[PDB]
C-alpha cells in the first residue's frame, strides 16, 4: 500500500518543558495546523552565545502538509517569541494511502 | 568513509505499548525485512474519533532497503496492532561504507 | 523567522550504548566545531548479532551540522565513536528558519 509522497512534511522543533510541549501540541492540532505531534524527552548539547550547555528539552515532531507548514511554523514562533527555536523540516518520500489521506483530512 | 546513498530507507510507525513494539521489532528482523529497528517512548497528540487525544506510544524506526521496503510495509500492515498505522518513509542521503554494507548484507 | 529552503544542513544519526558515552561524545563534537547541536534520546535497538536476535538499550544521537563539516564529522567519529562499526545515517532537512540556519552556520 505504499505511495510516493511529496506534499507531507515533518516539522522538528524543541521546547524546554514537558508542559509547554503538551500545550503546544494540543493547540496546534486543535488549530488544524498539524494532524499529529510526537513529543520525545531529549538532552541537547549546543553552542549558545560562546558557551557549551547540556540541557533537557522536549523534541517535537509535527506532521503536516506543505500547504499548512508556513502557518504552523509562524504560529509556533508566536507561542515562544523570546526563543530562537530549532526549526528543521523533513519531507517523507512515501506513506500509505490511508495514512496520507487521514493526515490531509485532519488539517484546516 | 562517508558515501552518498539512495537505496536505504527508514520506515516510521507507532504502536501503543513497549511489549507490542518489542514483539513487532523482533519479528521484522527475524523475517529479514528490516536490518534493525529502534524503539523510542513518546507522547502523541492527534484528533481521532472526533476528539483531541494525547496518549503514550512507542515510536518505531525500521532500517531497510528500497528493495525490501514494500515487503516490510505489507508485512507490517498484516501484523500492526492499529487499524490505521502511521506510515512515513524517509530516505537517508549519506551513510558510511561500512554501515551501508552492514545494513544491506543483513537482509 | 520565515521558512527558507535549505540544502546545506545535515543531521547525522548514530547510536552509542550508554548515556555517559553519548554525553561525552556530544560535548566533544560541539567543542571541536563539528556540530552546532547534538541531541541524545534513550532507545532500544533490535538487530541480529552472531546469528541471534538482540535487543539492547542504546542512546540515539542526532548531530546538527552543515554539509561542509559532514565529512570531517564522520572522519572524527571513525576515531572517537565507542563502536568499531557505528550506525551512520544522514538526513537533509529541506527547510529551516532564517534565524535557525544562521545560528547553526555561525556556530561552526
Amino acid at each position: 500500500s505504499l505511495i510516493e509522497t511529496a506534499d507531507l512534511r515533518l516539522l522538528l522543533t524543541t521546547v524546554s518543558t514537558e508542559v509547554e510541549a503538551q500545550q503546544l501540541a494540543q493547540a496546534a492540532v486543535e488549530a488544524g495546523l498539524a494532524a499529529c505531534v510526537s513529543i520525545t524527552p531529549i538532552q541537547s548539547c549546543y553552542r549558545w552565545q560562546g558557551a557549551i550547555a547540556r540541557e533537557t528539552e522536549q523534541q517535537m515532531s509535527f506532521k503536516t502538509t506543505v500547504e499548512q507548514l508556513d502557518a504552523l511554523q509562524q504560529w509556533l514562533q508566536s507561542q515562544h517569541p523570546y526563543a530562537l527555536p530549532e526549526c528543521l523540516v523533513l519531507t517523507p518520500i512515501a506513506s500509505s494511502v490511508a495514512y496520507r489521506d487521514w493526515l490531509r483530512s485532519s488539517l484546516s
